[PDB]
């Protein structure tokens, strides 16, 4: 808590004007040649404001425009579902995309009733028609995730449902940055009007097959059964519709304990900087919710985009790397359809609760670098069976072991953890008790410390052998690492483990820093030598640079 | 109330959703010929919604551009006070009135910080500025009054600070819909960042002003000296920071019982059609307060525009009809600088308990015809000390019997309430209870059914002796008008009255219909003899076409 009002509710003088910040969409406009109002359209899409010239007309037209081009050069002719969550500039920029992609021919699926639709139902659409096995689908979803309110954002995800990777976003970046350089020749674009009368844009309910889908890979029917009393704070996000259906076609005690949808977000507490952001996986963000959590025998949140979850019990907001663990453990006991050949995915800055876990059950654990990319092709051909990042997004498979989701998804993991709760009669929360009980209870932090750019560069690009140290806060170093040793890519950076706790270190993207992730499973007072000498050893091995 | 929700708590299914809304703004366009989508730029200026093609950008654009031009040619070189509502729409309609005025070199005076102005400000700032003797200021007001969130509108006030009349309103129409016949051709426009840049729009407090002003038409001394217990419900309307600055600057007990600024006006209780209408004498759209008024000695309310008032007392709502002849009959013997020539004005569909009032204060009483137009010129020279329509709206001079708003002005309105209870010891209520039990309680009602245009043609253009009967509802006809006793001008209809009772029958000027206004001193069974016997003289006159 870093703000005086973090974790208070919002007061009037907090908000934006709704209908200013979308005016300014329309009528500001990004300078030319001026970086800072470029398209930066990366692993989650172009993110902006239309008061900073960052999400504006010009910059979604370009962006349309791009993908429009690029699907149909790489052979995507089937339908494009475009999705938006309930951010302000999320509707602008949808009619944006909808006078282009329908200018272009491109056949639109959207919700219907201008509703409102998760990152995840995107990707599950996608999956769903695709393997039909027709023209291909792919999407676009218009969400900045948690981010503040006069926030807007935009990303593409290809046929195999998951985020576009480099190979297409830096190809439309530069299109999208060109098509603004040359005034916007070369976007196609039709009234919104002539758009909807064109015949391309088809308006379907997404939420009935998503949420009659869900049965085929969480156990509805034990949730059922259980009877437990759940409660969901929606966040003013794009699932709200979907949690009601749920509530609904399972017949669950399940309370939504508000359904607010306000473009200010002005239900929202004030987060640890006093911004309004939607995350849910944030204590002061979540105080609504933790105010209420001795009436549920499980209570959850989703961010925006509904790609990532929040778990609450009656002992608190749990820590998304100790729910990781939890799910990991739980799955992969109780989906016999998962052999031998479904690994557990990785990023090697998640808590090595879960390699103790995963070698407990006798599984294949694939160590990734950081990010969710990683995923992707795994989650796909059903290799693997999870995959997820410690910032609270994952996903997992059907029960038959085919995709869902190949983005994140925040529904299921909030189902989960219903199911586990309701098979084992353990919440999700006592089954770390037992894991910490059972290995030990990690301690885990996150710092950064300063560096120069020349610094920065030289830490992304070292070979283990450059780290002379041969122990780490009183134990023997196991492993030297510059590499994922699951897929074997760059980690951009460094890893240096023992038994006992690990480190890992990155050049901040942002900041003239590096970051540093450490964990250590004897203590708090442990992971703070490892924090020390991780500092030395970095700054011992960057200097002559 | 018809509504089976009239009266309860707005949810989340009655909202608009602003962002999409104003998008309709910029992208969808009045359809070359319809009617409906045409400028209609009238007492109140254009009011229409984004989303129903009659209030986007190109009618913004034309008004503003009409404006300009009929300013110039009228005289006006001094600045335009452009104030805007708490409406969505207000937001992108103000920004095309900057584009457009600046484009045409005229000098522009807003709110700062992007604020919010009522009408009877905005009136105001042209009073004061012209008293000054240099070029003329005029006005905007950007604002459809109570409609709902969906609607916006925009008006005209010329150098007298009242609404504009038809001499200028219907100049203003044809070129606006001329400009949109011409697809915008005429219209000189520059972007918000030129506007901003060009000098031509400069940002003050209006609030200071008006608020310090106040001292000079309604007694805050005597008002502080009572400490009586105040309520208020800003209703989420544009002069919730007067409300607050007259509380502070005054040292008032003065509460506001909520400070809601919501473009989906949220917070508000559904109006007696289910409707979210800001309507500060209706019940049901009051009903927030009214669960309040045991807290308060007094407490009101105004509508967005900050132009009506709504008193509440311990005893609920009082009917505006009802707080205008209180108004009256405190202030002609409240106000000793006021000339004995100064006279009352009234419409003529108002109560005839104001006649009472103003013959037993041996004051002018001036009767004219609905709207009011008719009382600005009065009000402007001094010569009407109030002027007042039985729809909640009026206006009254200063101390020293000259103009404070030539529009009407809600907040006087209200702080005349709180001076009445504080210099009599009785509040509004308790004043109209003793006109009644001298005068009798009148009964009033307003009948309605459909008329072809050629029967509501023949009704506007009657002839007195037309009607031929001797009596009405058993008492002997004491006047037959076709025109206004007070200022001669044509009422467009008919009125007949008794020293009992009266009707006044009158096309309506948006159906096809007429409709009839009547009113007994003597009860309901009275006034219900004056509706069959006005329904019978109605029909009989319409005996053609
Ligand atoms: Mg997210
Ligand atoms: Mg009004
Ligand atoms: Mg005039």
């Amino acid at each position: 808590a870093i703000h005086n009002r973090a974790g208070q509710p919002a007061q009037q003088s907090d908000l934006i004007n709704v209908a200013q910040l979308t005016a300014q969409y329309y009528v500001l406009k990004p300078e030319a040649g001026n970086a800072e109002h470029a398209v930066k359209f990366g692993t989650s899409g172009h993110r902006g404001s239309a008061g900073r010239h960052s999400f504006n007309e010009p910059h979604i037209l370009a962006i349309a425009q791009a993908i429009a081009e690029e699907r149909a050069k790489n052979g995507i002719t089937g339908p494009c579902y475009v999705g938006k969550d309930t951010h302000a500039l999320s509707e602008p920029a949808f009619i944006s995309v909808l006078e282009v992609l329908a200018a272009n021919g491109v056949d639109v699926i959207v919700q219907e009733n201008n509703g409102f639709t998760p990152t995840p139902a995107v990707s599950n659409a996608i999956l769903v028609h695709n393997k039909k096995g027709g023209p291909l689908a792919d999407g676009i979803v218009i969400t900045p995730s948690h981010n503040p309110p006069e926030d807007g954002g935009i990303k593409y995800n290809p046929p195999n449902g998951g985020p576009a990777d480099t190979n297409v976003t830096k190809v439309v970046e530069d299109r999208a940055n060109a098509l603004l350089a040359g005034g916007l020749q070369g976007v196609k674009r039709i009234s919104l009007d002539a758009a909807m009368a064109s015949g391309h844009v088809k308006a379907v309910d997404l939420v009935q097959p998503f949420v009659e889908g869900l049965a085929d890979i969480v156990d509805m029917a034990a949730i059922q059964k259980a009877g437990l009393t759940l409660g969901v704070d929606p966040l003013g996000g794009s699932g709200i519709e979907y949690w009601k259906r749920i509530a609904e076609h399972y017949k669950l005690n399940l309370t939504l304990v508000n359904d607010q949808v306000d473009q200010t977000f002005r239900f929202m507490h004030l987060d640890k900087d006093g911004a309004i952001r939607m995350d849910c996986s944030s204590e002061c963000a979540m105080a609504g919710l933790l105010a209420l959590r001795d009436k549920f025998d499980l209570a959850f949140a989703n961010d925006p985009d509904y790609d990532r979850h929040g778990i609450v019990t009656p002992a608190g907001l749990m820590n998304p790397n100790h729910y990781l663990a939890v799910a990991i453990n739980y799955l992969f006991q109780h989906r016999p359809l998962w052999g031998k050949d479904v690994a557990v995915g990785k990023t090697l800055v998640s808590s090595a609760m879960i390699d103790r876990v995963v070698n407990d059950l006798g599984r294949k654990l694939v160590e990734v670098p950081v990010g969710f990319k990683w995923f992707v092709d795994g989650l796909f051909d059903g290799s693997f069976g999870f995959g997820g990042e410690e910032s609270a997004g994952a996903s997992f498979l059907r029960f038959d072991g085919t995709p869902w989701s190949t983005d994140k998804d925040g529904i299921i993991m909030c189902l989960l953890a219903a199911e586990i709760t309701a098979v084992t009669g353990k919440n999700p929360q006592e089954h770390y008790n037992e894991l910490a009980a059972r290995f030990g209870a990690p301690s885990y932090n996150r710092l950064q410390a300063s560096a120069t750019s020349a610094q920065k560069a030289a830490l992304s690009k070292l070979s283990p052998e450059m780290v002379s140290a041969s122990t780490l806060a009183g134990d023997p170093i196991t492993a030297r690492l510059t590499a994922a040793p699951g897929n074997g890519a760059s980690i951009g950076g460094l890893k240096v483990m023992t038994d006992n706790g690990w480190f890992a270190a990155r050049p901040s993207g942002t900041e003239d820093a590096y970051k540093i992730y450490c964990e250590s499973f004897l203590g708090e007072e442990h992971r703070k030598q490892i924090e020390k000498e991780a500092v030395e050893i970095v700054s011992e091995v960057l200097k002559n640079a």
